[PDB]
């Protein structure tokens, strides 16, 4: 089902869903497991390379989540031309370092060559082991 998130870009993402959480409900990310999220977004600019960015917050300590795809053109058809929409199905390998944080916030961000192609911010979130 789709999850609850607010595109921090500019209405770019048309809707981001994950195969596990329900959205409004809380999400339990088990560090070490692959969390997949598909985000549709209308390329806000023409670029030959795009990158996805997922950052998880620890209700206090903000961290960055590596082990991801630093080039979403592998799932989307790059160059993403401004005015077309793309659907990226990416497997976000959760880091085994993620500490059981009572509340976590994941940020999905796409970046082409002119700025951030899109963006997403999840609220209700929780990490477990």
């Amino acid at each position: 089902d789709q999850v609850d998130v607010k595109d921090c870009a500019n209405n770019e993402i048309k809707k981001v869903m994950v195969d596990g959480c329900h959205g409004s409900d809380p999400c339990i990310i088990h560090r070490g497991k692959p969390f997949t999220l598909e985000a549709l977004f209308d390329a806000n600019q023409n670029t030959k390379t795009a990158k996805i960015e997922i950052k998880a917050s620890l209700d206090g300590l903000e961290i960055d989540v590596p082990g991801i795809d630093t080039n979403a053109c592998h799932f989307v058809k790059c160059p993403l031309v401004k005015g077309q929409q793309y659907d990226i199905k990416y497997t976000w390998n959760v880091p085994k370092i993620a500490p059981k944080s009572e509340n976590v916030v994941v940020t999905v961000k796409l970046i082409g060559d002119n700025g951030v192609l899109a963006c997403a911010i999840a609220t209700h979130g929780k990490i477990r082991d």
